[PDB]
């Protein structure tokens, strides 16, 4: 508490000081590398910097990124040594970014938590001797030829010690064993988690996921396995079909012996008339649903709604590739309100007007103007100067000295339903092939686009359009079932 509060009121009140020297923090020991030798930077200047080194997009610098992917020494851009890649959700010509990575996204990633479980607690009561239903996900990671693995961000956390030898107490304390989480088939992943769950149900205290759609799809499978589940805690065994030999021995423990019982009560539960609140009345402890509601998850919050009986939905965390943003300094607030506070230790800070409010080319973080939209520029740890996000963001506050941010939307994206983030250009080369609406209306979701028939001929092309998409598309599609098959109405399916 009391490190806490001074912590965020210093981050906070202290925004334009602590911009200034993690600026030359990073600058002064890349001065040599071959990027900023590039642009004259030989020491660290604020206004040589913002005159001479450009402000990028991702194609711009693709070409050294290119030569650190295939294994070319990291200091062409990074004195501090890059030892993995991200997968961005965004994609480049088809393909997902590759973002250059190392530790500090996880020092900066751990931080966060840490901020936002102090924050959480000190609006939150009841939670701190419980544990959380947390549907958590690792994903298999993408060899590159310099032979560094690409990871998503989450992933990139899980599959280190700065997960598996997290802090001991409360908001570190899920009811899935550790090999579940890390279990890269999430179909096997989400099963298990539903069942540890069911099994600890009086000592889950918050439940959630890193994005809407994951608690919606957690609950549409719950729906849909419920008997399953129930079998399994009557006989005390799990299901023969879950392959994975961490989940088999990990959750054979957590179901210790038959619990007949424990099943009767639980199938009494379900077999109500109604799904109506059922996440409140299988886990009566829980306190709040911790899950992003913002931007397309917005979408999902009257179902969540609906099956959670309004417990608070706690939107904490804005973040990407990049670099983590910051967070939601006021988590109680409802989901159209959130706002996200950008901590200022995270990474340099910039922003592009994108409205005529401001006049300006860019500006520092300290000068953004209330009511304004941007595109924030990041310049991080990892070899990636003055690069614009793609993201679009308004000013809504400042918290202290510290400007709060509601996420608007990101540039060119046109359907969202899950990690998928179709853009008007994908969406061109589709329809090449062959209006649009992301329909959520029933599980999964599903692309719908506008254009007797040959029933052969267009349900072709749903395929072909489909077939365009990208690869996050396809996962989500394909293998994760969290979207279902593209749907054209003149109606066909893919
Ligand atoms: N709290 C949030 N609310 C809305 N959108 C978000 C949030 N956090 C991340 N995103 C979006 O998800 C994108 C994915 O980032 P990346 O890890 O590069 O795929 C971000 O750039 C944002 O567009
Ligand atoms: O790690 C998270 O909890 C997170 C949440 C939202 C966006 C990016 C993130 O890494």
């Amino acid at each position: 508490n009391e490190t806490f509060e001074k912590q965020l009121k210093d981050l906070t009140s202290n925004v334009k000081s602590i911009q200034d020297n993690l600026l030359e923090e990073i600058i002064t020991p890349n001065t040599k590398t071959e990027y900023l030798q590039r642009f004259l930077i030989d020491r660290f200047d604020k206004e040589l910097f913002k005159k001479n080194v450009p402000i990028v997009s991702y194609e711009d610098i693709k070409p050294y990124l290119d030569r650190v992917v295939n294994g070319e020494s990291s200091d062409v851009i990074s004195a501090r040594t890059i030892t993995g890649f991200l997968l961005s959700s965004g994609t480049s010509g088809g393909a997902q970014k590759m973002m250059p990575w190392n530790n500090k996204y996880l020092d900066n990633l751990t931080f966060i938590y840490d901020l936002r479980m102090q924050v959480i607690t000190k609006h939150v009561k009841g939670v701190e001797e419980g544990k959380g239903m947390m549907f958590l996900f690792t994903k298999q990671e993408s060899m590159t030829p310099s032979g560094l693995p690409a990871r998503v961000a989450t992933s990139s956390y899980f599959k280190s010690d700065y997960f598996k030898n997290r802090p001991s107490n409360w908001y570190y304390s899920y009811t899935s064993p550790d090999e579940v989480i890390l279990c890269p088939n999430n179909t096997e992943s989400l099963y298990c988690h539903l069942l540890c769950g069911l099994v600890q149900r009086d000592e889950v205290v918050r439940t959630g996921s890193i994005f809407a759609s994951v608690m919606v799809r957690a609950i549409e499978v719950l729906k849909n396995s419920w008997e399953e589940l129930c079998s399994n805690i009557r006989s005390g065994h799990l299901s023969n079909w879950v392959t994975d030999l961490g989940c088999q021995n990990s959750v054979s423990l957590v179901l210790g012996g038959p619990r007949p019982e424990l099943a009767d009560t639980i199938e009494e539960i379900c077999n109500q008339n109604s799904w109506k609140g059922i996440v409140k009345r299988l886990w009566p402890n829980t306190k709040y649903i911790e899950t992003v509601v913002t931007g397309s998850m917005g979408q999902y919050v009257p179902m969540l709604n609906y099956y959670c009986n309004d417990l608070p939905l706690v939107s904490t965390t804005y973040g990407s590739s990049e670099t983590t943003f910051g967070i939601n300094l006021d988590p109680l607030c409802k989901p159209e309100d959130v706002s996200y506070t950008f901590m200022p230790n995270m990474s340099y800070f910039e922003f592009i007007p994108m409205d005529g409010g401001d006049k300006n080319d860019v500006v520092d973080l300290e000068d953004v103007k209330l009511g304004c939209t941007y595109e924030p520029v990041v310049t991080n740890f990892a070899g990636l100067y003055r690069m614009r996000v793609g993201d679009i963001v308004l000013v809504t506050g400042f918290y202290n000295n510290a400007p709060q941010f509601k996420f608007v939307r990101r540039e060119n994206v046109v359907l969202s339903i899950d990690s998928d983030k179709t853009n008007e250009e994908d969406l061109f080369k589709a329809v090449s092939q062959a209006t649009s609406y992301a329909d959520t209306s029933t599980f999964p979701g599903h692309y719908v686009v506008y254009l007797e028939l040959d029933e052969e001929a267009l349900s072709t092309c749903c395929l072909v359009m489909e077939e365009s998409l990208d690869n996050v598309y396809k996962r989500c599609r394909f293998k994760d079932g969290s979207i279902g098959p593209l749907e054209i109405r003149v109606k066909f399916f893919s």
